[PDB]
């Protein structure tokens, strides 16, 4: 997270690592056994850590669960990272308490305008912010035509961008997978994007709300 604060900790409970050694994406946990993330970040198995604040000190808050599915969304295209999200069903489900909690999915889609959070322990390209500590930042959401002005015939059903034009506030790499929410429900997915905080080019993010009806079907079927 380029550009934002530290979040407060714990003020972002739904906010999950995905972790292969290290962390490596972001993701969000929906419900007791299901965390919601970006299709690029794809790997058969991966270990969920719940509960952080500090990646890289045990705080006592932490419930580490190794993933038991990895789905990709049917249509994702390595291509032009089209339909970028994903879900991973936990091995066992996660234990709800004051540092982990699941985040609310979208009832309808958000207008642009409306002020986002998001939220992650990626690049930061600040010598003052330790990306080790959850970030956060407030984002709006851009409407599709300064989103289609910005990356020309790239933004499709599935996308949407958030930011500011004038750069300096963004998500970056490592953030990739992670949380953006609006008024309590999961709107985006850290997607992709042209740098981190450039002028011109601001975050892509997966369109959550357009997708209820998959992530109700896959958190059904088995
Ligand atoms: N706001 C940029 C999010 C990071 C990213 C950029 C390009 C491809 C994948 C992730
Ligand atoms: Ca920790």
């Amino acid at each position: 997270i380029v550009g934002g604060y530290e979040c407060k900790p714990y003020s972002q409970p739904h906010q999950v690592s995905l972790n292969s050694g290290y962390h490596f994406c972001g993701g969000s946990l929906v419900n007791e056994n299901w965390v919601v993330s970006a299709a690029h970040c794809y790997k058969s198995r991966v270990e969920v850590r719940l509960g952080e604040h500090n990646i890289k000190v045990t705080e006592g808050s932490e419930q580490f669960i190794s993933s038991s599915r990895v789905i990709r969304h049917p249509n994702y295209s390595s291509y032009n990272i089209d339909n970028d999200i994903m879900l991973i069903k936990l091995s066992k489900p996660a234990t709800l308490n004051t540092y982990v909690q699941p985040v609310a999915l979208p009832t309808s889609c958000a207008p642009a305008g409306t002020m986002c959070t998001v939220s992650g322990w990626g690049n930061t390209m600040s010598s003052t912010a330790d990306s080790n500590k959850l970030q956060c930042l407030n984002i709006p959401i851009l409407s599709y035509s300064d989103c289609n002005n910005s990356y020309p015939g790239m933004i499709t059903n599935a996308m949407f961008c958030a930011g500011y034009l004038e750069g300096g506030k963004d998500s970056c790499q490592g953030d990739s997978g992670g949380p953006v929410v609006c008024n309590g429900e999961l709107q985006g997915v850290v997607s992709w994007g042209y740098g981190c905080a450039e002028p011109g080019n601001p975050g892509v993010y997966a369109k959550v709300c357009i997708f209820n009806d998959w992530l109700t079907s896959t958190m059904a079927s088995y």
